[PDB]
C-alpha cells in the first residue's frame, strides 16, 4: 500500500536499487542519465521493472534545454514552440510520447506551464502558454505517456533559499494559473507537479506544502481530483526549511498524492516517517487511502509494456556457458580486450570493446586492463582471474597466445562466431552471440 | 524521369549535395553517419528532401554490429536473435521501423539474409534464417519502412578482388536462397539488394551484373517483380573489373532497377553514361521504363511524412532578425561563445555552446573562437565579423563588455531570453529561442 505514495529517482541500477525497490515497492520510477546514457543498464532496469510489478516510469525529457533520452529527436524547446502553432507542439509531443512508450516509459515530467518573466517556458502570454500546454498534453497522451504539468500554481514570477512570488491571487489566477486551468479543465489523465515557492499573498508555506493552494485552489476552486506530485523534496527550498516529518505530513495533509524523492536512497527515511505519522495519527489515514486509490487509478490507465527490457532477455537467451557452472567474486580480474581493428563508420565493434572495462567493473575489480591485437593474440599475463575477450582467431600463432593462458583461471568470451569454441576443447567458455555491452553485462550477471 | 534509377549515399549536407539533388533527381537517398551523427543536419536534410520531392530515404541500420541511428534502441544483432523466437525479431523490427518512420526514413537496408559459414547473420541453419528474415521484413513494414533483403543470392559462402562461390546451384537453391524464397513469396512489398559475388555454377559475372541471376533465378524462377537494387557500384569487386559503361548496362539489362552509388559524387558520371547508352541503344529502353515504373510503385506505397524535418522549420520560424536583413560573407568570423559551468546532467545548453564553432564552420573558411564567462562579458576582440552569442546579461560591467564591441561588425545572438534584445537597441541581433544547434544553423543559412 504505502509505496504507492512514492516517486523515486535512480541514477544507477545495481543490487542496492533492486533491493530498495523489492523492499518498499515504490510505484514511481524516475530514471536519470546515469542509467539512460548506458543503454545496457536501462534495458536491464526495464527488464527488472517488467518482472517486479506495476510502475509509473518517467523521465525529465521536456525537449530543448532538458533532454536525457537519446531516442527522441532533439527539440529546440518550448520557447521556440511558443512562436509556432500549437498544432506542432501536439506533433512533437505525440512523437516524444510514442518513442517514450516504445522505450518503456509511461509518464513524462512535462510540459512546463510556467510563464516567462526562460527557454523552458512557452512564453510570457498566458493564453499562448495554455494553448500549447493543452496540445502538448494531448500529444503526449495520444503518444502513450501520462504527462505532468509544472510547476503549480506557476513558478514563473519567482525570486530569491525558498523563492517568493508576491503577486496578489487575482493576478495569479488570471495569468500564472490560466494554463493550469485550461489544461485541467480540458485534459483529465494529466498529473500536476507542485511548485517549491512561497506565494506571499496566500500562504507562508511553499505551494508544495500548502493546503490552501493544493486543496483550496487546485482541488476545490479548479476542481482537479487527479494525481498531484511534489517537486523533489530534497531540493533546498523545502529540505533546508522543514523536517522530513513536516514535509511528509504537510504535503499529504495538503492534498498531495505522491512524494518525489530525487534520490531513491531517501526512501527508507521517508517511508518510515510516514509509517510513524500514521501511528501518530498526525496524518489521517483516509488521506493516505485516497492517494493510494488516485495513484492506482493512474496506474490502471498507464501503458504497461516491457519496453526495451525485452532486448535484455533476447541477449541473455543467446548466451551459452561451456565447461563451468559458475565462478566466485575474486576481488581482481585481468581483462584482455582486443583493439578496435575496424574503423568503418557504421561498425560499432570498436566502441563495444572500449566499453568492456567499465561493464566488468560493475561485477569485479578489473585492476588490470591490457589491450591486444587480434592477429597476434594476447600477451601472456598472470592474475587471480583472467577474462579473455575473443573476437576471432585468424591464425595458429594467435591461437597459441590464447591457449598459453592458465586454463584453471581464464574465461574466454567467444564474442563473435561460436564455431571458435572448437579452438577451446575442455576450457571455460562464454558464448555471447554479440559484442554488444548488454550481452556482456548479462553474462557476468549470470557469473 | 531517370533519376528514379539512382540511389546515392550522402555523408554530408551542403550546397553541393542540394545541387546534385535538384539537378538530377535521384530517388534513393542513403544517409550516412556524417549526417546522422549531427542531428541538426539530419533535420535540415529531411526538411530539404521534403520540400523537393518524393524519395526513398534509407540507412544501414541493421542492428547489432552495424548501427547508425541514435533513435533506435540498440540490438544485440541477428545472430543473437537467431537463437530467439522469431516473434522477438518481428518485435524489434517493428519498433525499429516505427522509429525510422518518425524520424523520416521510409526504407532500410536490412535484413541480412546471408548465411553464416558472422554476427550480422541470423545463423547457419537456413530454415531459421528464413523465419527470422520474414518476421523481420513483416516487422519493418508494420512499423512503416520498406526493407531490403541482402545480398542476393547470398554472400555467406564467399571465398575471399571479386569473391567466388563455386557451390552447385542445387546447394545454393537449397541453402542460401532458401531465405530469399521464403521472404519473397510472402512479402511482395520488400526490396532486394544484389550481391557482388561470382557464382561459378551459374555465371562468370557477379550477380549484381548477371541476367542469369537477376532475370533467370530471381525475376522468373522465384517470381519477384519488385525493386532490385545494386550493392554500391564503387565497391572494388565491380569497380576494378568493369567500367561504368559495362556496369550501368549489365545491371539494368540484367533486370536490376536501382543503381546504388555509395558516393553521390559519382552521379554525374554515372548519370550521363546512362543517357548516352540510351542514345546508343546499348541499353534496352524497355527495361529503363519498366524500372522507372517499379520504382514509382514502391514510392507510391512508401510512407511520406517530413519526419524530423518539421523540427528544422519549427526552429526557423521562432527566429527574428533585427537591424539587418543579410550580411556579406566575410572571409573570417570571430566567435564569442560563452563558457559553461557545473550544471545538471539533463541540461544541454553547455554542450550546445561547445558545438557552435563546428556549426559556424559550415559557413566560414576561417574562424577565431574565444570563450568568455557570462558573468564577466566578452573580452574586447577584433575581426572582419564578430558573432556574440549571449546566454544572458547578469551585470552592468558585463553588459558594458558586450556593448563596447563595435556595432557595424558585431552580430549579437540572443540565445535565450528575448527580453535581452532591449539592451542591444538598433544593433544587429539574431533572436533564436534556443541554444540548440538547429536554431543557430538555420539562422546563418538565412542571412548567409
Amino acid at each position: 500500500d504505502l509505496g504507492k505514495l512514492f516517486f523515486c529517482g535512480f541514477n544507477d541500477f545495481n543490487e542496492e536499487v533492486k533491493e530498495i525497490i523489492r523492499k518498499y515497492r515504490p510505484t514511481g520510477i524516475l530514471i536519470y542519465p546515469g542509467v539512460l546514457s548506458k543503454e545496457y543498464l536501462l534495458m536491464d532496469f526495464m527488464s527488472f521493472l517488467s518482472k517486479e510489478g506495476d510502475f509509473l516510469i518517467s523521465s525529465d525529457h521536456e525537449g530543448g534545454q532538458l533532454e536525457v533520452l537519446k531516442y527522441v529527436p532533439s527539440s529546440p524547446g518550448n520557447l521556440a514552440f511558443g512562436k509556432n502553432s500549437p498544432d506542432v507542439t501536439y506533433r512533437y509531443s505525440r512523437v516524444a510520447g510514442k518513442i517514450m512508450e516504445i522505450v518503456g516509459l509511461n509518464m513524462v515530467f512535462a510540459p512546463v506551464l510556467d510563464l516567462l518573466s526562460d527557454i523552458r517556458s512557452y512564453g510570457s502570454d498566458p493564453k499562448i502558454v495554455a494553448e500549447h500546454g493543452a496540445r502538448a498534453c494531448e500529444g503526449y497522451l495520444e503518444g502513450g505517456v501520462i504527462p505532468c504539468i509544472k510547476h503549480f500554481p506557476g513558478h514563473g514570477k519567482a525570486r530569491e533559499t525558498l523563492p517568493v512570488v508576491d503577486a496578489p491571487f487575482e493576478k495569479l489566477w488570471e495569468e500564472d494559473l490560466l494554463p493550469f486551468r485550461k489544461v485541467l479543465e480540458r485534459e483529465k489523465k494529466v498529473t500536476v507537479m507542485t511548485a517549491h515557492v512561497r506565494y506571499s499573498s496566500i500562504d507562508s508555506l511553499p505551494a508544495t506544502l500548502s493546503e490552501k493552494i493544493i486543496t483550496d485552489v487546485l482541488r476545490e476552486k479548479i476542481g482537479f481530483d487527479g494525481l498531484v506530485i511534489s517537486d523533489a523534496m530534497e531540493m533546498s527550498a523545502v529540505s533546508n526549511n522543514f523536517s522530513v516529518e513536516e514535509i511528509v505530513s504537510l504535503f499529504l495533509n495538503a492534498g498531495g498524492n505522491m512524494i518525489l524523492l530525487g534520490d531513491y536512497r531517501n526512501l527508507p527515511v521517508y517511508y518510515e516517517t510516514l509509517v510513524k505519522l500514521l501511528e501518530d495519527g498526525k496524518v489521517q489515514k483516509d488521506k493516505v487511502e485516497r492517494s493510494i486509490r488516485t495513484v492506482e487509478k493512474y496506474l490502471a490507465f498507464a501503458k504497461k509494456n516491457s519496453g526495451v527490457g525485452f532486448l535484455a532477455d533476447v541477449s541473455m537467451k543467446a548466451v551459452e556457458f561451456l565447461g563451468f557452472e559458475k565462478i566466485d567474486h575474486t576481488s581482481e580480474v585481468t581483462l584482455l580486450v582486443p583493439s578496435s581493428e575496424n574503423l568503418s563508420q557504421a561498425d560499432t565493434t570498436g566502441g563495444d570493446y572500449d566499453q568492456i572495462p567499465e561493464i566488468v567493473s560493475r561485477f569485479f575489480e578489473v585492476e588490470n586492463v591490457v589491450r591486444y591485437t587480434v592477429e597476434d593474440g594476447p600477451e601472456f599475463v598472470e592474475g587471480d582471474l583472467i577474462f579473455d575477450f575473443v573476437a576471432d582467431i585468424p591464425n595458429e600463432k594467435a591461437l597459441k597466445a590464447h591457449l598459453s593462458l592458465p586454463a584453471e583461471k581464464t574465461v574466454y568470451f567467444v564474442l563473435r562466431n561460436p564455431f571458435d569454441v572448437r579452438y577451446f576443447e575442455g576450457r571455460k567458455i562464454v558464448v555471447t552471440r554479440s559484442t554488444k555491452p548488454i550481452s556482456i553485462y548479462k553474462s557476468l550477471e549470470h557469473f
